[PDB]
């Protein structure tokens, strides 16, 4: 049968038979298998980032065309989210945390992985905040996570790509989502189950967060010993009172060809008046770019195998970015600006190798309003004991790198705007603004 009324987006909910299968283990006979994760102190083996690529680059493979139009569904309810997301309007760099960009898809995911530990009302909630309406209360119209999770593990692998490049790609997107729980806080298996859908890199492990300042800075040492790159703190504006602490970090690695890192800087001005002494990228190439004139725009981009895009947003004057900027948030037009006009163009723009840390519940609110739904009672499915979130953070560690008659003189001079984009995942991974590097 056909029911897609109310929302189109019919691959990311719940089947009957589906849920039929689900009716059958919804009894209470079963009792799921619970477990207290080790103390940080335990040694615990960094994450290979090799085997990770070439093992998110085999799911990416071994996909269905099915499975690729869920990956850039899921991809869309991620940009959506992300624009509903500028609601806040423009204070979402108020959540001054390092450098100032958020990842769509990394927000979405963190916020659906929360939907596996959801009940009634609280699953109910959220369900409307990642994006999928629904109506009558049942099973059929509610949001299918164990989906939802490995459509958006998909979606990674297909940034990740370079299928007619085969030869490595020199783009890398790691995610690994650190779950510390407080002691004696028995966490149910079949949650831990789903967030391996979302990303191998599972790392629930206990922590004494009766003392914040020694949790902090412990919670530091591990993830920068598992992981291996510097994340902007951990553990910020989280209370004393807390037990949960659901942290995804991601890293972005993005090679571009045709670019080399100059020893002489170029310098930027943040604004008219103050200058800033900073390095830089010169990039020759013909790429495409296309100014609209109406609103005064610019953007021009350096590809990753096509699949995945740099676009690099330019204001035309480079006066108002928030208006401007605005523009780059804005529903369906970011995403249709797409006219394909190529260019011989004179790509110059600063360095970028900068951190940053936002936390969702202060990411998110008053539309939304989740950080009273997350320090409410209902969660059940994650939670055996109580529950209680300090913090549910997203950190980002976003890096560009190069690979050694007419023309347009593109210079990055002033502030502007960027956002990477998938078009096989229909996603957009990162969106940011830059002031000045620091």
């Amino acid at each position: 049968s056909d029911r897609v009324y109310i929302h189109p987006f019919h691959l990311v909910i719940h089947n009957e038979s589906t849920c039929e299968q689900l009716a059958k283990a919804n009894a209470g006979k079963p009792k799921d298998p619970t477990f207290i994760p080790a103390p940080i102190q335990a040694k615990t083996s960094p994450v290979d980032e090799k085997a990770l690529q070439d093992q998110l680059v085999l799911v990416a493979a071994k996909l269905d065309t099915e499975d690729k139009l869920r990956a850039a569904m899921v991809g869309m309810l991620a940009n959506f989210l992300g624009f509903r997301i500028y609601g806040m309007h423009s204070e979402l760099w108020g959540v001054v945390h390092g450098a100032t960009v958020l990842s769509p898809t990394a927000v979405f995911g963190t916020l659906a992985s929360l939907y596996l530990g959801a009940l009634d009302h609280t699953a109910d909630r959220l369900q409307a905040i990642l994006g999928v309406p629904w109506k009558d209360k049942n099973c059929t119209s509610r949001l299918d996570a164990h989906k939802v999770l490995s459509a958006l593990q998909a979606v990674q692998g297909l940034l990740v790509a370079q299928g007619r490049a085969d030869s490595q790609a020199q783009l890398l997107l790691s995610t690994v989502v650190g779950v510390f729980t407080a002691p004696g806080l028995h966490l149910k298996q079949p949650f831990v189950q789903g967030l391996a859908l979302y990303t191998p890199v599972v790392l629930p492990r206990s922590l004494d967060f009766t003392e914040l300042d020694v949790a902090a800075e412990k919670i530091d040492r591990f993830m920068q010993a598992v992981t291996g790159w510097k994340t902007g703190c951990s553990l910020m504006g989280a209370s004393v009172d807390s037990t949960l602490a659901f942290n995804t970090y991601v890293h972005f690695q993005g090679k571009m060809k045709g670019f080399s890192l100059l020893a002489e800087p170029q310098e930027f001005w943040v604004d008219n008046s103050t200058s800033v002494s900073v390095p830089m990228l010169s990039g020759m190439g013909t790429f495409q770019h296309w100014s609209d004139i109406q609103d005064n725009f610019s953007v021009t981009q350096v590809p990753f195998t096509e699949s995945a895009c740099l676009l690099l947003i330019q204001p035309h004057y480079a006066s108002d970015l928030d208006k401007v900027e605005g523009l780059t948030f804005q529903q369906n037009s970011l995403n249709w600006m797409k006219k394909l006009s190529p260019r011989t163009i004179h790509l110059t723009m600063p360095q970028l190798v900068l951190q940053g840390s936002y936390d969702l519940q202060d990411l998110l609110a008053q539309a939304e309003l989740p950080a009273i739904l997350h320090t409410e009672l209902n969660l059940q499915k994650l939670s055996n004991d109580r529950i209680r979130v300090g913090e549910v953070l997203n950190s980002i560690f976003f890096e560009l790198e190069a690979d050694e008659p007419e023309v347009l003189e593109v210079t990055l001079n002033r502030p502007f705007l960027f956002a990477v984009y998938d078009q096989s995942a229909t996603a957009l991974h990162f969106l940011g603004r830059v002031a000045n590097p620091l």
